[PDB]
């Protein structure tokens, strides 16, 4: 049912430069770093009435999560046409439908051969229906100061890495706690992400997130937040929030390009209201959108 | 292929006999769907374990610090009876089918399985092992900040601190700031300014005729080879010593070593471009005490 394609030229030093291949057969090599050492980058980018969203951040962010990683420049060409041959590809097979994603893999390949690895796979998405109308959230602690990113690169703050072993551990934390979700607080006291999204603030009638430099993604569906808060009249702005002003908040959003805008009942288990009217036009609009 | 390959397919605990709970596999072919947790998110655990003259060493403490990382990622226990037997198997096969002769090495890896499953997924391969022969001899490191406070293993066991974990993109990218620098390893240090370890090893400290190590609750691995390598200078009467070191005593140190499961025992010639001596005789010692010691046991 998904659609699966090899990337056979994903990075730069009438060919397609990548190949259809068997998503239910194994496709990755033992020894692949991918695998055996998390050593790679990812996009993942919603598929809506078969248009992709954010096409061109996604890619653009590609490459800066793999220069983050010293890996080989991706050649957005060829990722482009991949993602839209897939797209294609499991359209006309499964038809028309629910939503969809583009998952892009980029790896530093299989140990000892100095050719990175690449894969698109295009499949239909869990179901956030219920996530879309409330989640509950704790904070924790990333251990990482709020400028890792500046003083210490090699940590890969910012960078979509393979390595998620913590941002899925955090996920259980949450969910040992009765939450559905996590946003990472740093070390010394300001509010960052969440472990697959980043948090939208409405605190003091603006529409408030994390300065995008403090070791975080600059998040494609974060940035569309800002376009439907701009046109519809609340004043945005990029800041350092601190662990306080959070639990001072109107309101709170996680947002992410597949589960789009998911509003927050509770924050450490202090009540949040959601206005259920913004939201439900915020969504409408993150999926109507290009 | 010439490496062996062993699909694990009853890594963990919730048998007829005839399934051993592995069996063999082209190491040449692709082995893991796209969709397998421990590539889309390196959500898995591992071990590596050197392979001396047909022994893994220190097979035992390997596995029971593979059960220690999985309990650490919430994964289901492994099955110690099964990941033995497959090591062993592994070995046994690559010998016979490329004769013995060669520092071998067997890689276990343990993910959370396909995604939407339940169902971890595990494999071991044997393989020779990197020419490490040079390092042996010496090695030029830096310090780089880890940026975890030395106690996040207590306060933010979502973290991960101290697990084997397949999430070792910062490790990686460890190396290649060392190798930036001229280095070919590097000791974290965490926020607070404690020495904690290497990407990779475990570091080893002399000073004052004693010889410390990081203790091992500060969100580090206890390394397998640092424990054979306190074996070593007890036996020839160096007190050893678990505990705290600030990153102000690892500069004040007699000598210095980074020691691991395949590289064994590498002295440090340099760290941050200060200099340090290096004992050939004693690490030359070290060293052979270190790829002979699996020998006594059998
Ligand atoms: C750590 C992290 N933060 C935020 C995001 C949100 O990114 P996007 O809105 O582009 O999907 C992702 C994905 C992520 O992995
Ligand atoms: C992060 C880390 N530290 C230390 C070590 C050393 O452990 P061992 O001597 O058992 O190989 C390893 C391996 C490791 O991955
Ligand atoms: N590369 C290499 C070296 C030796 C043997 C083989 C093999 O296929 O047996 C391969």
């Amino acid at each position: 049912r998904a659609t699966l394609l090899t990337v056979t030229a994903p990075t730069r030093p009438g060919d397609a430069g990548f190949v259809l291949a068997d998503f239910g057969a194994p496709q990755v090599r033992i020894t692949d770093l991918g695998i055996t050492r998390g050593d790679g980058v990812f996009e993942t980018i919603a598929v809506i009435d078969g248009h992709p969203q954010a096409l061109e951040l996604h890619l653009g962010r590609l490459a800066h999560s793999a220069a983050l990683l010293d890996l080989p420049e991706p050649d957005a060409a060829v990722w482009r046409e991949a993602v839209l041959a897939g797209v294609a590809d499991y359209r006309s097979r499964n038809g028309d439908g629910g939503e969809l994603f583009a998952k892009l893999i980029l790896t530093r390949g299989i140990e000892g051969e100095g050719r990175p690895s690449g894969w698109v796979f295009v499949d239909e998405g869990e179901d956030f229906s219920q996530q879309r109308l409330g989640i509950r959230v704790v904070t924790l602690d990333r251990g990482y100061r709020h400028d890792v990113a500046e003083t210490s690169p090699w940590l890969l703050a910012g960078a979509k890495s393979l390595s998620y072993a913590t941002n899925r551990a955090a996920g259980r934390e949450a969910a040992r706690r009765g939450a559905d979700d996590v946003i990472f607080v740093s070390s010394d006291g300001y509010a960052l992400e969440g472990p697959t999204s980043n948090v939208i603030v409405l605190a003091d009638g603006v529409v408030r997130t994390p300065q995008t430099d403090q070791g975080i993604l600059a998040g494609t569906t974060q940035a569309a937040v800002f376009d439907f808060f701009e046109e519809r009249g609340y004043p945005t702005e990029y800041r350092r929030i601190s662990a306080d002003e959070l639990r001072d908040a109107e309101a709170l959003w996680l947002v992410s390009s597949v589960r789009q805008a998911a509003p927050i009942t509770a924050l450490d288990d202090r009540e949040y209201p959601v206005d259920a009217a913004l939201t439900a036009d915020l969504n409408a609009y993150l999926l109507a959108r290009t």
